[PDB]
């Protein structure tokens, strides 16, 4: 199966002179990808962006990889020749799944290889204002991600890599004082050649506090209902291009409009759990 363009909506929560401080919590895409990489590393996989918890010099790691490729392939590529070698580039990609997904900048002595990752994430932000008491009390974080069909052609992305990404979105964060729990994961795949996208759904999510709570005092997953009604509406408009969907929801979340979402997706929906 060819790689299709995708949109991702991902929610997870994190728990446990000025005072009375509040604001919008932010999580870099680099941090999210670090959770995913550490998870695959702990699964024994070969990963490019890895530590020893001391980081490794990238130029040294590339020199080792090039010398290994040269002695196995019977070549003597220089770093400049290695940069231009489609064979060495494909050999690196076959070996490092995180490069196939997220790309990499791989310096060498007086050269460098650059892979632009098909899978890209926004910065994550809290869908509500969080309280600071210097640590955040509670934060429901939302991420938008994409999978680029065109970029996947240049990194050798495999269909099995995307299934591994889906499973890591469920398992990596809990595996890697602050408890962090995935709560919602939706990946929408688009038909080949379809030009439009749902895009970023995070602003269409609506949090509805339970009685006694407000949007400024959310402290636990039980304090609010996640209303998906507008998310279902936004997806329905693009139904003419939707090829498939993957969806996971945590059992402790209370949803409104989850039935609307699954009904829109229909037979395109595959579940994850």
């Amino acid at each position: 199966m060819p790689i299709l363009d995708s949109d991702i909506l991902y929610l997870y929560d994190a728990k446990l002179r000025m005072d009375s401080v509040t604001g919008r919590n932010l999580v870099s895409d680099v941090r999210l990808k670090r959770y995913l990489r550490d998870y695959w590393l702990d699964d024994g996989q070969d990963i490019w962006v890895r530590k020893n918890g001391t980081t490794t010099d990238a130029k040294s790691r590339m020199s080792v990889l090039l010398e290994e490729y040269n002695r196995t392939s019977g070549q003597k590529l220089s770093t400049k020749e290695a940069r231009n070698s489609g064979e060495f580039r494909s050999w690196l990609l076959d070996r490092l799944m995180d490069v196939r997904l997220f790309g990499a900048t791989m310096p060498m002595e007086n050269s460098s290889i650059t892979f632009t990752g098909p899978v890209q994430f926004s910065w994550g932000y809290s869908l509500h204002r969080v309280e600071i008491n210097w640590r955040v009390l509670y934060s429901l974080i939302g991420f938008h991600g994409i999978v680029s069909r065109n970029r996947a052609r240049h990194t050798g992305l495999r269909e099995s890599d995307l299934e591994a990404l889906d499973r890591a979105m469920l398992e990596a964060i809990p595996t890697e004082k602050i408890g962090q729990i995935p709560r919602f994961y939706l990946r929408l795949e688009y038909s080949e050649g379809y030009p439009y996208r749902v895009g970023d759904l995070r602003e269409d999510v609506v949090l509805e506090p339970v009685q006694g709570k407000t949007l400024d005092t959310l402290r636990d997953v039980r304090d609010y209902v996640i209303n998906l009604e507008k998310v279902a509406d936004r997806i329905a408009v693009r139904l003419d291009g939707l090829a498939g969907a993957r969806l996971y929801v945590h059992p402790d979340v209370t949803f409104r409009g989850l039935d609307s979402l699954t009904g829109v997706l229909g037979d395109k929906l595959q579940t994850l759990s």
